[PDB]
């Protein structure tokens, strides 16, 4: 699998578990088409979203549902979601690891891109 | 004005100058409608996007055109743009400051909400 | 004054008020000597730590007393304090703004150096 | 091993390889005693710094040598090092994963603490 997402909780110092996320891919008509979705495990990671064959070049958006995550922990956060928008595989296949670090009023996102 | 955006460049250690950004409000049909836009100043700030009268409760999105900023610097970036999506709520008097810290493969965003 | 420090709280979405900080300069014997100190204001800022005359080239450390800030809020933190260690260099006229974004198990720091 | 450090480079979107770090432990006389040291591998991780037996309760400091890392890549960064100071094992043994995300003028650090 060439796309993995890892989410961490900066309030608890732990993986962010059961975080839902939705991946979209921009279509020829410039609309966002649903591509894949899932939720993080006990390790805060979401594996198996796609395959090398299906993950063609394109513009992808990973929408991490942070508001639902915080609300279930009793926190009313600032953001609706954390978004990561990027062009993938523009120069051939790559493996992408997207990491998100969450706090109620802030988030950081990092991508590790390997060949 | 109740909304200000500040953008910083973690590669140069400076304000991110001349960064374009577009603000959208979620409409009835669940689509994003243009609301305001501009480019950051020499201080990396964008003031005067809206007014207390126009900035009613709702869901807003701030799209920061980070890829165009890094291309102008000759640095290959990961993200197409940075997005900050949030709900504006009238829980007494409020001012919103959205800060974005940019790096080529990472971004951090923070929201300061004050009375 | 050529050095300013700003501290923000990512749990509350606010300036971090009344945070103590201590600034040190590295001495001849390679030890850290007190140089300046204070507490952040209602805006989360600490101005007037030093002057152009006193702030000569050298290695400085800013220790931000974050654990005491989180204890006052009743939140269990990871770090004892945050540290920012850097060299001040006279490469023409300069102003240094050190920003710190705090969460209980994470911290981010940024330096804006301007002419 | 109850202590692991992972370092990532936000300019390249990759693990930060060959990053040296030194761990210190505060002694009874309030001085920092050398505890362990090593450098990150190709994955940006440093494993095997200590054992459950040697990693007793105390105040530890992980000094990550970021300036040397950036200089070898042709960048003159702001910070001398990234520091992580924390009390370990105060409520019994824990496993600590410290993550640092580096840019030339900024760094973020996160700790995942597990039982």
């Amino acid at each position: 699998c060439p796309l993995m997402v890892k989410v961490l909780d900066a309030v608890r110092g732990s993986p962010a578990i059961n975080v839902a996320m939705h991946v979209f891919r921009k279509a020829a008509d410039d609309t966002w088409e649903p591509f894949a979705s899932g939720k993080t495990s006990e390790s805060g990671e979401l594996h198996g979203l796609t395959t090398e064959e299906e993950f063609v070049e394109g513009i992808y958006k990973v929408e991490i549902d942070t508001k639902s995550y915080w609300k279930a922990l009793g926190i009313s956060p600032f953001h609706e979601h954390a978004e990561v928008v990027f062009t993938a595989n523009d120069s051939g296949p790559r493996r992408y690891t997207i990491a998100a670090l969450l706090s109620p009023y802030s988030y950081s996102t990092m991508a590790v891109v390997t060949n």
